[PDB]
């Protein structure tokens, strides 16, 4: 799992307000030029972006197998559900998962993903407290092959021979997938195209990595 994910935002105040309203004050902690949100076992720290930049990312959050429709209703309370092909939800056969989407104030593509066999069945109502963990984060890089190699050296599940430098590459198993790809292409459910912005993350296993502002994946 992702223990800590650090992202940048040009809209810190609006984002603070948005996530405090969505998740509750108990899940959000404000700092001077950053704040954190707790998503189950995962934390995201949003930091002030450099002037003249407007970073955004694609983040999917795991929810229970049996709570996709509740999650979808809940999400729609915070913004208009995104659509693709006139559909306001998606089914992904490869992940056997249902997904729904909204944009936050920075234009982040916030997905709720309900993995039908790779998530728990929770016999209990859905709420902000039932966001399980981070299920997806884009790793948008200036060198996909170099990135894949470093990730495998970091001992992450990478099938090097399958890596497509020009497309999206799913890295992981179970309930967490890093979306490794180049910039350029429009994200599903969004007007926005993949663009390199910096981030860093620490995994549950103690592995930590960074994407520099030029798109280099660097294993910290
Ligand atoms: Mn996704």
């Amino acid at each position: 799992s992702i223990k800590q994910l650090t992202l940048y935002t040009a809209e810190l105040d609006r984002m603070l307000a948005f996530y405090t309203n969505m998740l509750g004050a108990q899940h959000v902690h404000e700092q001077a030029d950053a704040f954190t949100i707790q998503l189950g076992v995962s934390q995201i720290q949003f930091r002030a972006a450099a002037d003249g930049t407007k970073p955004f990312y694609h983040i999917a959050i795991n929810i229970a197998a049996n709570h996709f429709q509740e999650g979808k209703a809940w999400l729609s309370g915070f913004g208009e559900l995104l659509t693709e092909n006139d559909e306001d939800q998606a089914y992904f056969p490869f992940f056997n998962a249902y997904s729904c989407y909204v944009e936050d104030p920075s234009g982040n593509i916030i997905e709720l993903i309900s993995r039908q066999q790779a998530a728990p069945v929770l016999d209990k109502p859905f709420s902000a407290d039932q966001l399980l963990s981070i299920g997806e984060i884009n790793i948008t890089t200036s060198d996909v092959e170099q990135a894949a190699t470093r990730l495998k050296q970091a001992e992450l599940p990478v099938k090097l021979d399958q890596i497509e430098p020009a497309g999206l590459n799913f890295i992981g198993d179970q309930d967490l997938f890093l979306l490794l790809g180049p910039p350029g292409r429009r994200w599903l459910f969004s007007e926005r195209v993949a663009v390199i912005y910096p981030l860093q993350m620490e995994l549950d296993n103690g592995v930590s990595l960074a994407i520099t502002e030029t798109g280099e994946l660097v294993i910290l």
